[PDB]
């Protein structure tokens, strides 16, 4: 399949060179395989939904996404229009308050439910969590996205925003797990991604185009804006049997586009995700 005049980083994840404008991908479209974006909530309403998305857990007195970021996170992952994985299923957890902040301890909290949670839903490809949200290194916060990912849930954290080695960041620094920095449409690190060995892939975090609340878009820039790409690319692929929730970052990072990107600091990886789409 193709859409054309797509927002620059779908194009871009299914393409081995910058600059075209058409995403390529199986027409699947992760159908069968889930997401759970953990951040300020979903519109669910949205049209670009499609009756796909709905909230499953709140720790505040409204499930309903007063913020917008969480509603653009979700729309990278699984809108008709701006999403990578079109027809998948999209699951809200809101751990942050309607100005973007947790407490680590709810942030703790949302990922033992995800674990738990899936469970409770069908989602025969498989199940991804998406967590566009960091702070200063904690232990407990690393050990819950460890096991997040553990029990069967691939997960992708965003490597964070303030252009310094994401190992003083967490959950960004656990090994294990996928952390996702951002790049630009000319295929720069953007500007404030943070970088470092912990970091396993890039994706375009740079003027990313999403749906936002009271009905609307909006083009926004961080790392945050990177790691749904890749949590949809995640989806798709675990559609078409190419990978497990287990290996899903392995297979990203091996099947990568490689050398591409440029003001990468030596010691971080220099791979850019990729759809490996042959129509
Ligand atoms: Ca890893």
């Amino acid at each position: 399949a193709a859409q054309t005049n797509a927002p620059w980083g779908l194009a871009r994840i299914s393409s081995t060179s910058p600059g075209t404008s058409t995403y390529y991908y199986d027409e699947s479209a992760g159908q069968g395989s889930c997401v759970y974006v953990i951040d300020t909530g979903i519109e669910a309403s949205h049209p670009e939904f499609e009756g796909r998305a709905q909230m499953v857990k709140t720790y505040y007195y409204s499930s309903r996404d007063g913020n917008g970021h969480g509603t653009h996170c979700a729309g990278t992952v699984g809108s008709r229009t701006y999403g990578v994985a079109k027809k998948t299923q999209l699951f809200g957890v809101k751990v942050l308050d309607d100005n973007g902040s947790g407490q680590y301890s709810t942030i703790i909290a949302g990922m033992d439910f995800v674990a738990s949670d899936k469970n409770n839903r069908n989602c025969p490809k498989g199940v991804v969590a998406s967590l566009s949200l960091g702070g200063g290194y904690s232990s407990s916060v690393n050990s819950a996205a460890a096991r997040l990912q553990s029990s069967g849930v691939m997960v992708a954290v965003a490597a964070g925003n303030n252009n310094a080695d994401a190992r003083n960041y967490s959950p960004a620094s656990e090994p294990s797990v996928c952390t996702v920095g951002a790049s630009d449409r000319y295929d720069r690190r953007s500007s404030f991604s943070n970088y470092g060995s912990v970091l396993d892939i890039f994706g375009p975090g740079t003027d990313i185009l999403s749906t936002w609340i009271g009905g609307s878009t909006r083009s926004i820039s961080g790392t945050s804006m990177a790691t749904p790409h890749v949590a949809g690319l995640a989806a798709y692929l675990m559609t078409l049997g190419k990978t497990t929730a287990a290996s899903a970052c392995r297979y990203i990072a091996d099947t990568a586009n490689k050398g591409d990107l440029s003001n990468i600091p030596f010691g971080t990886v220099n791979l850019l995700a990729y759809n490996n789409y042959q129509a």
